[PDB]
């Protein structure tokens, strides 16, 4: 459909540049942060479903799938959580991330570690430790399916997605940088998940490569 391009908030662009440009070997933290976000989104639909059960008509299973695709050089995290509205994508989430971003940057200047990004609520952006491009497909009840995409550089796009319906939730598609293909391997993904994400209350299925 028609693609709309937007500038990130100045503070968010700056955090993204920092994540992309800083020498920082502990890149695997991205996966814990994205799992955390997926888990939060599942909590939200589960909670809402307690006062409006019809919110689960778009899909009853609450789960997280992690899917490596070597041929495409993608690692995808799929959740069946609440999903994001257009307003979330374009404005609202970035608006709330502003204050967390500022505090995190301040902590970094005062000697904090990039692994504390989650404690500031802006862990999503750690995706850029490993991805050159992130595509996000998302569907909230009573809104339509959207595709968001950013290769950083200060901007992102949003468009109506006409791909396969996901029913409800979010797919985070990480287009990995060339030297980060370890996150496509079985043992590596399992090792990182076990390490950092032991106590998440929804089933996480780590899919295997077919070839
Ligand atoms: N798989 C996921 N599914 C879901 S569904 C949902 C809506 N539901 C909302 C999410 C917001 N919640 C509030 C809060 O959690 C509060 N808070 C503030 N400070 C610490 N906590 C929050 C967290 C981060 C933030 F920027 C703004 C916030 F208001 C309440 C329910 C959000 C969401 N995301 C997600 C999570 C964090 C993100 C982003 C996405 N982004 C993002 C990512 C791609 C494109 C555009 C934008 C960039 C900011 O960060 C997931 O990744
Ligand atoms: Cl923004
Ligand atoms: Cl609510
Ligand atoms: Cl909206
Ligand atoms: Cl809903
Ligand atoms: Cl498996």
């Amino acid at each position: 459909e028609e693609v709309e391009t937007f500038a990130f908030q100045a503070e968010i662009a700056q955090l993204m540049s920092l994540i992309i440009n800083t020498f920082y070997s502990n890149k695997e933290i991205f996966l814990r942060e994205l799992i955390s976000n997926a888990s939060d989104a599942l909590d939200k639909i589960r909670y809402e479903s307690l006062t409006d059960p019809s919110k689960l008509d778009s899909g009853k299973e609450l789960k997280i799938d992690i899917i490596p695709n070597p041929q495409e050089r993608t690692l995808t995290l799929v959740d069946t959580g609440i999903g994001m509205t257009k307003a979330d994508l374009i404005n609202n989430l970035g608006t709330i991330a502003k204050s967390g971003t500022k505090a995190f940057m301040e902590a970094l200047q005062a000697g904090a570690d990039i692994s504390m990004i989650g404690q500031f609520g802006v862990g999503f952006y750690s995706a850029y430790l490993v991805a050159e491009k992130v595509v996000v497909i998302t569907k909230h009840n009573d809104d339509e399916q959207y595709a968001w995409e950013s290769s950083a550089g200060g901007s992102f796009t949003v468009r109506a997605d006409h791909g396969e319906p996901i029913g409800r939730g979010t797919k985070v598609i990480l287009h990995l940088k060339e030297d980060q293909t370890e996150y496509l391997e079985e043992r590596r993904v399992k090792e990182v998940v076990k390490k950092h994400s032991q106590f998440i209350g929804y089933p996480i299925t780590l899919y295997l490569e077919k070839e």
